[PDB]
């Protein structure tokens, strides 16, 4: 049983709709900003992939009440794809054959803090109130989407740090591989805060050198590059079985014909390679199209960018693809970078263009010989690839094809 | 489609730090809970836990352990015993494609969370915080941290569904082997247990609070005067294999996975629906020639919870159900650990031929009025047990686990 995308949503540095992310993508448009936030709190990475948004009211009181930013950022996600797959409730809601998977890598550092803060003051469980565990747990995405959407069907995360969402969706089409649900809503969120980003700045993670300059601090494949730009956002995706698609005159972007899992069991936070390769090679199992585009996980940190850069010369050899790293324009959002990335190469196949690796002034000499394209680029594309390589050594890769 | 089986467990929970200290408090009756001053203190009402007894220090190599939290240590330890239990060397598992791991917790670790924003506020920022606190606190710790040391190549991910989440990760594990992606999974999880999580659910009401005096009496489920549970920490591991692998190098195998259910309510957030279970049940009953011989319940000991899961059971089941007992008023609610654990506890009544008992019963629930609630240990010849596992945000999961 064959899956396929019939609906996104999405909400990021970029835009917060897919016109504007188109926009953004066709412009090599940064969404990077200084933080002060980032500043205050005592960092030395003072830069981000903010969502430009003002969520207060698009929500439900009684709903957004339960809910967190990673949840927030879904959730709106969820009715843009909903709405973009044409769906409607009696389609999807009270409906078992119809489910939901999404996560986030860190839940709710921000709402864990609250509730030990509050705890510790003069007002005690009073100060904490009733929907911190809602916000904080690591299933909140999950959780808070599932309810009030009315989702009868599978509902529960995944989590794998940077591979989250992009985990979410290949668990999704194995749903309906194996006949259990019709439809899957899969995706991510991730909230935006000093309080998960210091952690990453204190292990030397996060870029610090271009805090004058916010919008080339994410740069991808350019010798000067030192870490990523964390972000906050969300995505989602409709993926459907097919017949069922085609039944009710979906509209389709693409099917998932190649989803690669795999682990590295080697190091804790440095990539082996190892891994990733194979990653790659369990998605083209089966795919006999070549690969137009890769977007690739590409954070911007030294060792990381070079690993993922050997990984597809093995795989590809002198067969390599047009490669961008578009975190050079949105920064990382960790969790959600799965889905949106996944949206992003889905717009690029959709509207035939290539997405500029963008900030690229001194090109790493471990990436001479491969496309890496640096312009935006009209190309009719059939076939792209997205990596996605979290801490833990945990690997994702999905494979798209127009029909 | 492939055939799962169980091929070895490991636990590390508040009524034993291994299988065998486990059956042995099942078969007593044994309560895990016990006061807690770390509670008390941190101005909670809520004053009794299921704690795990074990000093953990020196059981897992320096460089490895400095990554983890303790639902990762719970986790690791519960792994350990269960690659020994199933027989395995790294000859067989490690550096192996085929060979996965899918493990997590309800809340990652609230503890190393604020630790590291404590520390960044305090005068030397940065450099308090140091580079572990990520592994520690990220969602992931579980997967993360036990798939590096233990050279796993194939799937690494956890599983996330609040109280739901090593049972979902169990049944991920069987679909990997049906899918004819994976020979071996490790399945299960781990969670911590420390009051920077537990103010959370007292804050809710959701934690027993007139029973501190009496620590062992707190966890009552199904009895009229049940006031919330008790919050415990752990982990569990148990080994999912494929049939044909297992058989070919003469593995132990306590039992075959027959039915997974996974569903949701689509309702409310923090109270049950009751028929988001029922199909749950069902589903994981489908197919499934024999009767169900023994369920262990989720049961938390809440009021409203309780007494739900029952109006499921009785229609699911009708006038013929099976023996039911709530485990958790012997060890407490482990939150993402109590999927696996309670799976594990319902394997070892499969195995040794007997029901826990259903304890701190003094007055049976009038809404339990005529279904089966096992309240002391009985000697019983199982074929066919089912373990129920449902979540805040109204996710449910449901294994049912056959001898071969
Ligand atoms: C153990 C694996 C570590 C990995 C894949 C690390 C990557 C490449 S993934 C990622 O987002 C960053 C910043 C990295 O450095
Ligand atoms: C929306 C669903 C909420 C559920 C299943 C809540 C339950 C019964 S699950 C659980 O662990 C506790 C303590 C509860 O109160």
């Amino acid at each position: 049983k064959r899956a396929v995308i019939t609906g996104l949503g999405i909400v990021s540095s970029i835009g917060n709709n897919q016109q504007e992310v188109l926009a953004s993508l066709r412009e090599g448009r940064s969404g990077i900003t200084f933080s002060q936030e980032l500043k205050d709190s005592g960092m030395r990475s003072h830069v981000w992939g903010n969502v430009k948004l003002d969520t207060t009211g698009l929500i439900d009181r009684k709903v957004v009440r339960f809910m967190s930013d990673a949840s927030i950022y879904a959730f709106l996600s969820m009715e843009q794809a909903i709405a973009d797959a044409g769906l409607s409730p009696e389609a999807y809601q009270n409906n078992p054959r119809v489910g939901l998977i999404a996560g986030s890598g860190g839940g709710s550092p921000r709402f864990q803090v609250f509730g030990a803060d509050a705890m510790r003051g003069p007002r005690g469980l009073k100060a904490v109130g009733p929907y911190v565990v809602t916000k904080a747990m690591a299933s909140g995405v999950s959780a808070c989407l599932a309810t009030p959407f009315k989702i009868h069907g599978v509902n529960y995360s995944i989590s794998s740090a940077c591979a989250t969402s992009a985990h979410c969706i290949g668990n999704a089409v194995e749903q309906i591989q194996l006949g259990k649900q019709d439809i899957v809503f899969a995706g991510g969120g991730e909230e935006l805060c000093w309080e998960m980003a210091c952690e990453f700045d204190a292990m030397g993670a996060l870029s610090t050198k271009y805090n004058d300059t916010p919008e080339k601090a994410s740069r991808t494949y350019d010798a000067h590059r030192d870490g990523f730009v964390i972000a906050g956002g969300g995505g989602m995706v409709v993926v459907e079985e097919l017949e069922h698609a085609l039944a009710r005159g979906a509209h389709i972007y693409a099917e998932i014909v190649g989803y690669g899992a795999t682990s590295d069991g080697a190091d804790m936070v440095a990539p082996s390679g190892e891994g990733a390769v194979r990653c790659m090679k369990m998605a083209m199992h089966g795919v006999d199209t070549p690969i137009d585009y890769l977007n690739s996980h590409g954070t911007s940190t030294p060792v990381g960018d070079v690993k993922e850069l050997a990984a597809i010369r093995e795989v590809f050899g002198d067969k390599s693809p047009a490669i961008s790293a578009t975190k050079a324009m949105t920064g990382h959002s960790l969790g959600a970078a799965g889905v949106q990335e996944a949206i992003y190469s889905l717009l690029m196949l959709e509207h035939g263009f290539i997405a500029p690796s963008i900030n690229i002034e001194e090109l790493d000499e471990q990436a001479a010989g491969l496309n890496i394209v640096t312009e935006t680029t009209d190309r009719e594309l059939t076939t792209v690839m997205s990596n996605s390589f979290g801490f833990g050594g945990t690997n994702a890769t999905l494979v798209m094809r127009k029909l």
